[PDB]
């Protein structure tokens, strides 16, 4: 009788595919990104004409994967991928690796050959559990239909807890075709703070209450709770602390606030970099001390390390994954768990501070000294890429709509980060840890599906865009009115920047040929706009943002322009290269000479 | 003094990148397919403006991978890939899995973050040695520059010996930037039959000399020696044996020869399938008894199994990889090693046979009974895809040039296999084991680079072509005048065929939207031709083949047409579905009714 | 415990970090976690297997450790051997599954098994393999193993009937004429009623008895 209460008969008579369909509904999945094939047909048959979720069909499964990532990042829900065996599955490996590195909850369901064929080098058989082991938090192959609901629950749970990340569930065709004939545990059919941590929070507060030069270093983890940005602001306001963010934390703090130091790191603000190198207390909120951020690790945060040794400061690391505590830099206090929940406990213990005259005097001087400067347009010159980004940023904020930005990877990505003004959470959707070129367009489609009333802008490089441009058709078929801006410098700019700097202007295979982007747009049934000169910039960007359909904007921009500031490999975070007009002129002359006028 | 003779100083003072360059030259590499990035820059700097090999730049590293596969398959040389760390490397996983399943010698060099950063979740770091372990024969991470020449030799050796296949060599940036300061073993700077096998060959010959109903089942392994097709023909002629081939063995035997039974298997000739089910001796030459070929394994080759039990026949398996001997079916005699070398020993022991009247009477009757029939065009109907393939096959054989065919994956692939007449080795370049949609275009570019004087035709499906169509730009930039024919049925035809047959015409997500292929071609700077009706077929195909530049031909073809014959899952090889005009009419009516006239 | 004891039984390991076993449970957990029919495909295979055995003139049971994994296993093995009048050999790991004092006992087969058992399996037209995995200590030269049963399978009058719980070990070494997947004892309950009772097999047991006399240890 109690047994009857704990077992469930309600799935008996359903196929594995039908059970999958029901479990999607129970997990409140409203969107699936995927692509059919022989091994996964029993599942596709079950979801045939389903009105329970939207299905989004890409042109390539890598597209499905990055779409699901963009969806997850925009929505805070897991991105669900459904693909076939063999090459359907191996085509999702880059998106899984990408999702792992950026903490994106991706739940990948891959068809598999029947259990009777596994291990025989069967038709369309890949060892996807073996291949994806290193780029997933967890994966599994389902071996019978009775365990399918359990494995689906486990996948969603692992994907969305701790540091979020990708999981894969392998679905043999005979399992999804088979019918459940037995009852299963009813729990499988449904989806306080430690004293140790409480004490660490108290000690952390006592340390911050001594600090004379505090700084908040905030990252993606603060975005994983709806109240995160609110509590970050409450802390910064209460204790009067300047705030810098990573690339992935952009939008966590209102950059219009005077306490904003903007982005730190290799291409972040020299003010932010100076401040963290001089701070006596660093409050690290959901950020992992990535090697793009720390500069030379041995030279990182010297004032905070000194303060820790003298018992008057240090690094206070609020981190959900023990793996990333004390991985790169020693935390003075490690506060384990969800940063937003732990901030609720922390802030009441923190003393309110009215002013910090000497510290904010330095902060304000550094901000004034270190803007994102660059060489402006001159008469007859091409549009500068930095100017283009400012133009899009300024005009997009006109509309009464949320604005979400995705990017490719390269210089355009860095100029997007620098020159947009970031004010809202989950509005920067960019591949940071893995750095996957081609991410921008499919991620924008996923973000647009997640947020159908948002303006979604893909700031893309021409080489990045070439990687995955076939997905323009997918945007049209999905009814996703994304706005793609290709910064066309006819080069892999990020790489040519390094070849200019370190390889004496030897541009080895870094200039790919581009298609005609306007005829390409036309072939894909998307609106095309081309801006070729300075006098077309404002009106072309307006036309781009006013469009109510998918649109591709191509902008011809200045070539061989470096992203600055730059902390070169090996250098301390405050040992940066700054923009200088005269240096840029000399560098142009040198490049011209070295390449016999070719570049 | 002997020590001096065995050590080599000649690489001292070179960077790892320069050593890589030199080892490419020593391995007679004439083409590298690749794409730059930060981790692999020291190697790109070393190969800057090299006149030692052609470098081919794709738009996506998956493209580089399939290009190298097409190159390897066309040339018989290893295909060399050079990519960066992180997503550059993970993007080559599908081509590696593809190459593993089809026995393609692929040598993949991936940049990696410096050894000082490995294992730190570094910028653009993937565990590519872990990820690629299951889809390579072998892989390695080079840990110091002194071992780089050795690891390069090992890679090429493993890739090209035994059953050929993919290998990966991971190249940390600090290793390729570092300079060799010490001498290294000189052997590292440079690139009889067993009595057991001799006895097996003698026993095999005695078995064949008893056979009354022999058949040769020949596959890809016969293509791995230049003399393979010659010795296959010598055996078939001498002992008077009919010859069937796999998909991957097409071209190994001249299909114009009366002894040709054409392709066997799931969609192969019902004559070939009948013959192998009735043969008393099966000579398996470089073929692996794939599950697309055997049909229901327990019901496969019953006459040969009977003959083996009665000591008058059986299966004689000439196979280079012990893993694939007795993996699927028991060999009566296993002859291990290179099939062509072992045929040189075998054929002299085999008795010449003038005629086999009763057997060839059956063979000839079966060939007459079982052509590749289909429903012909009717007035006003669309072009039938089978007719299109015959047209291309007939016209291509006009030219005084070698003709190499690549394909995508799906019905078009099967109709290409059936309806071309295959006569020369290494002219069918198709993804068979993994079955990767998107293969056709990049494989054609690689094949065209391998064979610059050949006509190279990609017979492609519209969904397959959408996967990787960005590589059209690559064909232009590489100067590869490939000929792409898109069979446009506006459907994933292979999958809709299964949904029609097994899922009552429920077409779940199997109709992707297509771009305008003519405007697409124009945007890519490639010539475009569109055939929309029967009266344009001959002249449009002529224009396509006459072109002396890259060209995309789109042909509008009949939709919802099944590939026949077909051996359904679970059925014996001789339990096939054959084309029947009346059945096709009923099936059309049923489809129309079920879908309310939509399909 | 579930994985260790189901399918083919085997070892499992659970690693217990010291801070986990020292830590105290502070939250509720799903109550299910606090507590420890035959397919039509298999039903059809059992029927075909019975029809094959009902044709056999020289059957032999090759029984192994799997028959010991159900308390009723040896009982059903004996019921089958008695009903259809079949001599029984066992592996090393199946010793004790059959009463070796029974005249139908051929003793152990294999590398160091009885030459009577080895002769009988090489001459049998139907081999009923009950919970045994065709180990390389048992089969001898695999290509030369069971030639009369292979011949019979090809002629549609015998073969190898493999009752096996682990799909990995079906068709791993030797091709089964019929594979009967699942617990051998449960499947024997279904099989035996379909099997014809046989009073005598004079010519076969004449050979069996001569071989036993000829080949003592
Ligand atoms: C060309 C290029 C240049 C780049 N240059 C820069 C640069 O100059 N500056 C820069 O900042 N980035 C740069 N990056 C990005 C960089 O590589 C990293 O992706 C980024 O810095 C990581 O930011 P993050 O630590 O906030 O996010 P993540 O990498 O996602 O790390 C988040 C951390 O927070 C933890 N966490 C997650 N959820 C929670 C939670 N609920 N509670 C507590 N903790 C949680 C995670 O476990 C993790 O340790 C660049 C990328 C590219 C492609
Ligand atoms: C949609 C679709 C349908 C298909 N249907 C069919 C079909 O109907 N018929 C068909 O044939 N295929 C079909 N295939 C292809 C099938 O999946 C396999 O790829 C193909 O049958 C393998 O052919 P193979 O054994 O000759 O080549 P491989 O898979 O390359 O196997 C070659 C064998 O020869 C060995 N070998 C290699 N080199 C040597 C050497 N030097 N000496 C000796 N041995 C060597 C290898 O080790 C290996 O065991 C289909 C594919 C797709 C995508
Ligand atoms: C020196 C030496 C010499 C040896 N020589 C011999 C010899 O001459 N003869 C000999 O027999 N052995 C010999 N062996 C032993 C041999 O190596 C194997 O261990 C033995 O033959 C395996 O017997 P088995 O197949 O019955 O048991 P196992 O290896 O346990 O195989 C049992 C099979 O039954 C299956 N099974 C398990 N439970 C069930 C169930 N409930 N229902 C259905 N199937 C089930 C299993 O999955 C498995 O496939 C020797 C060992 C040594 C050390
Ligand atoms: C592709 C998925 O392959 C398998 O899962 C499979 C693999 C090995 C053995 C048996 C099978 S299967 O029989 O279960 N299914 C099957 O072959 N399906 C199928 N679907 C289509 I669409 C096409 C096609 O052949 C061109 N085959
Ligand atoms: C991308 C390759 O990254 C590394 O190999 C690396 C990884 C971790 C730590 C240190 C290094 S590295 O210092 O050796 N090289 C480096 O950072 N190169 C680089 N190249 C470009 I082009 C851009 C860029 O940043 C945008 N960084
Ligand atoms: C090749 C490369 N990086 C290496 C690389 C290679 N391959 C992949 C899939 N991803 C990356 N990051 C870059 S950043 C060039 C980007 O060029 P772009 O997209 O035209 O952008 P931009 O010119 O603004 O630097
Ligand atoms: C989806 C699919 N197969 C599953 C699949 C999914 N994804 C990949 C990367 N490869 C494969 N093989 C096929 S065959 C449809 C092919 O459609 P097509 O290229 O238009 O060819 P055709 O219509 O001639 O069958
Ligand atoms: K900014
Ligand atoms: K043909
Ligand atoms: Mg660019
Ligand atoms: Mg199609």
């Amino acid at each position: 009788k109690k047994k009857e209460q704990l077992m469930d008969d309600s799935f008996i008579g359903l196929t594995g595919g039908e059970i999958f369909h029901e479990m999607m509904l129970r997990h409140k999945v409203d969107t699936v990104f995927g692509y059919a094939g022989g091994a996964i047909l029993p599942v596709f048959d079950a979801i045939y004409n389903s009105d329970k979720f939207k299905f989004v069909l890409p042109r390539h499964e890598q597209g499905a994967g990055h779409m699901a990532e963009g969806y997850a990042r925009a929505s805070g829900k897991p991105g669900v991928v459904l693909v076939t065996s063999g090459p359907g599955a191996t085509n999702v490996i880059t998106p899984m690796a990408d999702a792992l590195m950026d903490g994106v909850p991706l739940v990948v369901f891959s068809g598999q050959v029947p259990t009777t064929a596994i291990g025989t080098d069967a038709f369309q058989e890949a060892d996807i559990v073996g291949i994806s082991r290193s780029c997933t938090k967890w994966n599994v192959m389902v071996k019978n239909v009775a365990e399918l609901p359990r494995r689906i629950n486990e996948a969603f749970e692992i994907a969305t807890t701790g540091r979020p990340g990708p999981v894969l569930v392998d679905l043999p065709k005979d399992v999804t075709a088979s019918i459940l004939r037995e009852s299963i545990p009813i729990n499988t059919t449904l989806p306080a703070v430690s004293e140790f941590t409480s004490e660490a929070i108290k000690r952390a507060a006592n340390i911050l209450n001594k600090a004379k030069k505090p700084i908040i270093y905030a990252g993606a983890g603060i975005l994983n709770n709806e109240q995160g940005p609110k509590l970050l602001k409450e802390l910064a306001d209460k204790a009067n602390i300047p705030v810098t963010t990573t690339l992935q934390g952009l939008g966590a703090f209102d950059q219009r606030d005077p306490k904003s130091l903007d982005m730190l790191g290799m291409h972040g603000s020299a003010a932010a970099n100076t401040a963290i190198q001089n701070a006596d207390c660093i409050i690290a909120l959901g950020a992992r001390f990535d090697d793009r951020v720390t500069g030379n690790i041995s030279k990182f945060a010297p004032e905070a390390k000194l303060a820790a040794s003298e018992g008057r400061g240090g690094i206070l690391h609020f981190e959900i994954s023990p793996k990333n505590i004390n991985k790169v830099v020693e935390a003075t206090e490690a506060i384990e768990g969800d940063v937003t929940a732990n901030l609720q406990s922390f802030i009441p213990l923190v003393d309110s501070i009215e002013n910090r005259p000497e510290w904010f005097n330095k902060i304000n001087e550094w901000k004034k000294k270190y803007p994102y400067s660059y060489q402006l347009e001159t008469p007859g010159s091409l549009i500068k890429p930095q100017t283009l980004i400012k133009e899009i940023s300024d005009q997009a904020q006109t509309y009464n709509k949320e604005v979400i930005v995705t990017t490719g990877v390269g210089q355009h990505q860095m100029w997007a980060a620098q020159h947009f003004t970031w004010t809202q959470p989950r509005t920067m959707i960019t591949s940071g840890g893995l750095g996957t070129m081609g991410y921008g367009l499919p991620a924008a489609i996923g973000a647009q599906v997640a947020k159908p009333d948002a303006i979604v802008i893909d700031i893309d490089g021409d080489a990045s865009f070439n990687m995955t441009l076939t997905e323009l058709s997918s945007a049209v078929q999905a009814g996703a009115p994304i706005k793609v801006c290709v910064l066309n410098n006819e080069e892999q700019g990020m790489v040519t920047q390094w070849q200019s700097l370190f390889y004496e202007h030897r541009y080895s295979h870094t200039h790919q040929s581009n298609p005609d982007f306007m005829k390409l747009a036309e072939s894909m049934n998307v609106k095309g706009i081309r801006i070729t000169n300075q006098q077309e910039l404002k009106s072309g960007v307006k036309e781009f943002l006013d469009a109510t359909e998918p649109v591709l904007l191509e902008v011809i921009v200045e070539k061989k322009v470096p992203v600055l500031p730059m902390v070169p490999a090996g250098k301390a975070l405050d040992d940066f290269i700054l923009w200088d007009a005269e240096v840029e002129k000399q560098q142009n002359d040198l490049r011209k000479e070295r390449t016999g006028g070719k570049y």
